[PDB]
């Protein structure tokens, strides 16, 4: 009615080991970078094309901890979270924006290995 | 699986009328802005709290045409798209990145309500 | 690989007034029925075909209480839940299965009008 | 908006081999069964409880042909479809309903892991 719905679903692999950070000012946070791709074989070129998107995902608390422990580069994972654009001034005085996929509360992540 | 899943689902209100453009031998394109919110009936100083996110949605083809003809500020809509981050040069000629929800052949847009 | 993912996302209208019930536990349950539709076009159906699915949705606790008080025949509503097939024996005393969209602690229900 | 949204996202493992069947009139249709589970060590005792849901997933055309060749018992897949409840009278004159996850034109299936 005014709240609305803000839902991201991803399945993809980590392009790097997770970077995890503890804080007795909150507890864990983990940043992960996920790739999702799209493959082609275009008529012009003759040979294969491809286009990969990198997604910045931030996990918190128990999930961040889980991430530090199990998730490594190349790992396949499922994520339900939400979009968050945050503002920051960089060192040369410029206002900048980073939109991230944040998994909290009623988001999820799951590992599609074994 | 290299490929993966890249899906965004939004339900929210347009913050402005749709901003519509044709193109080279143009197909239609339309940039819209969707608000989604999260209350927080907190302590604070006496009352609740609020954070809204604005999402940058881009529509192509018939949907772009449709949005221009029948969508206005405050319309409630459901959107299914995918995340895309594009790079672009700014007024000073440094890099700037924008992540947006692109609604494509695969996506959907529906007007909600009563 | 166990657990997996079990997610239903619905937007539609109540076919009926919500039926609310309290279980001996103490806590509410609401059974609602939600209509979604898809429209057609065809050839020796120069007419338009419409198929509507009725989904059986069950809500527990506070979300059931909310439903009773606020939701009505016609209300449009957004639901995240999971699929449950329950088994039940009928008057002749034989086995029958019903698959329902259960909205739990994992899921959500949101009123899309006011 | 009558119409609305009817979406199922599943990630799970095939409980058995794909049952595929061709039509000399409308190509392949494949039936697969997918498990999703939920574990909790709870409560009275301290012992491990499981509950698994089985989903009847129907694939059409090219996804069905793909399923035939590559999908086996235990394969892990991601599915995006819609719910369908169909009616049928069984042989002892009684009305029955089966609810199924249908993967159409707007859905997808992706094979996961490795």
């Amino acid at each position: 009615a005014s709240r609305g719905v803000n839902k991201v679903i991803l399945v993809g692999n980590l392009g790097q080991d997770p970077e995890v950070r503890y804080m007795p000012n909150g507890g864990a946070v983990a940043n992960i970078t996920l790739a999702t791709s799209e493959s082609w074989r275009d008529k012009a070129t003759g040979e294969m094309k491809e286009q990969t998107e990198w997604h910045r995902v931030v996990l918190f608390g128990k999930l961040a901890e889980v991430a530090s422990e199990y998730l490594r580069k190349g790992s396949q994972v499922y994520i339900e979270g939400q979009l968050r654009t945050r503002k920051w001034t960089d060192q040369s005085g410029q206002d900048r924006y980073t939109t991230e996929v944040v998994v909290n509360v009623g988001g999820t992540m799951q590992m599609l290995g074994g």
